[PDB]
């Protein structure tokens, strides 16, 4: 227990950074890493956003998981993102510009009411619908992830069980050694200091959900893959995965 976490400290050090993961089993949160005091800390969501976006485009009938959203033909911040995507496209590839589309969608009001109603960390979103949860005013601690994570895995969150159903197709990854692995990635490049996340939950084969939020400080030039590589190699110290 103490060895697992010093090993785990050890990852967020390797790596040059400073960083946690909260696990969530039941209604219990512990906390790993070499700074404990980011668990309870507020930080824009950035792309973790968008899965509460998706579940509240989808239940309010603004989208279809089959409908392709066009590329405009403008530069994307992404080569990647340069092309015709459907929201569960968007959520793999983190492409916020579909995410914007949805976001207008759905309108202020409608969305400040949603994030409000679920509350989701200071359930702030602020004047404008396609720019509050990337830098502001829109926080929330990890500790919030991983309980909002827990929820939409065991489709608990108020919405439709049919819309967090489509919202956690959205989110798988891999089936590794009978777990499944369901996860959404987040970097906020545009706040000082920047943060990345990874908040998600692991299906073990008897069906136990532990669910995660990794969120650490996106230092200038890290590789973004470490916010995985740190996720995997904790759930494996923990025996999760
Ligand atoms: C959302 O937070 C932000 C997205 N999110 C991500 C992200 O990966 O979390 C990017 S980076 C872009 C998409 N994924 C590629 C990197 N993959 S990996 N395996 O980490 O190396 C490149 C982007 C900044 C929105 C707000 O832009």
């Amino acid at each position: 227990s103490d060895v697992k976490a010093e090993k785990i400290k050890n990852l967020f050090n390797e790596a040059h950074t400073t960083g946690v993961l909260v696990i969530q089993q039941g209604q219990t949160q512990q906390s790993y890493g070499n700074d404990l005091a980011r668990a309870s800390t507020e930080y824009v969501p950035a792309s973790t956003f968008d899965m509460l976006n998706a579940l509240i485009g989808l239940e309010h009938h603004k989208a279809t998981t089959t409908e392709v959203f066009k590329w405009d033909g403008k530069k994307r911040l992404f080569p990647e993102w340069e092309k015709d995507m459907t929201l569960g496209d968007a959520m793999k590839a983190s492409a916020i510009p579909v995410y914007q589309d949805l976001a207008r969608r759905i309108g202020l009001e409608l969305m400040s009411k949603e994030v409000k109603r679920v509350g989701y960390g200071n359930a702030d979103i602020g004047t404008q619908v396609d720019n509050f949860w990337v830098v502001g005013p829109l926080k929330i601690t990890p500790q919030q992830e991983a309980q909002f994570a827990y929820k939409l895995a065991n489709k608990t969150l108020p919405f439709s069980q049919k819309v967090q159903d489509e919202v956690q197709s959205m989110l798988f990854i891999e089936e590794k050694n009978g777990n499944k692995i369901y996860a959404k990635s987040g970097w906020g490049w545009d706040v000082n200091p920047q943060v990345g996340w990874l908040t998600g939950w692991v299906v073990q084969p008897q069906g136990n959900i532990v669910a995660f939020s990794l969120n650490l400080e996106m230092k200038k030039g890290i590789p973004s893959s470490v916010r995985k590589e740190i996720t995997y190699k904790s759930l494996e110290q923990l025996g999760i995965l």
